[PDB]
């Protein structure tokens, strides 16, 4: 299942493309201006087969909590309600979010001990890497 390094709490040291893929997502300016100057801590945990992932931020809090490869629903950040499924691929933990007919993906990885989150949405890629504290 999900490497055990996963699990801890992740403090975000770098973010690219931030701004783009937010403008993808339909995020007015207000709020990206916000999201721009945020620097969330991401907890994930675990309890059983059910994976919680955590968002902290000054602005937004998030929480998710799912089992890998069985929809739930979800509210994102930006409010999206959405139908979500969670996958693994060569030790990536994948996030595809869909609603509305749209789709994007948040692909969590493991490199030389930081997280690296690849989110794409359209042509947009946005790389945000965490380190753990
Ligand atoms: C939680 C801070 C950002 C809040 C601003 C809301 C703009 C919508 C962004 C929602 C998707 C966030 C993708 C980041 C994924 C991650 O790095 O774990
Ligand atoms: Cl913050």
């Amino acid at each position: 299942g999900m490497s055990n390094k996963f699990l801890g709490t992740w403090k975000l040291v770098s973010s690219e493309n931030f701004d783009d893929y937010m403008k993808a997502l339909g995020v007015g300016d207000a709020t990206r201006k916000l999201g721009n100057l945020a620097k969330p801590t991401v907890i994930i945990s675990k309890k059983g087969d059910i994976i919680t992932i955590r968002t902290e931020s000054t602005f937004k809090n998030t929480e998710i909590s799912f089992k890998l490869g069985q929809e739930f629903e979800e509210t994102t950040a930006d409010n999206r309600k959405t139908k979500s499924i969670v996958t693994l691929q060569r030790g990536s933990l994948n996030q595809v979010q869909r609603w509305d007919g749209k789709e994007t993906t948040i692909k969590r990885k493991l490199v030389n001990g930081k997280m690296v989150a690849e989110c794409k949405m359209k042509g947009v890629v946005c790389t945000r890497i965490y380190e753990k504290v």
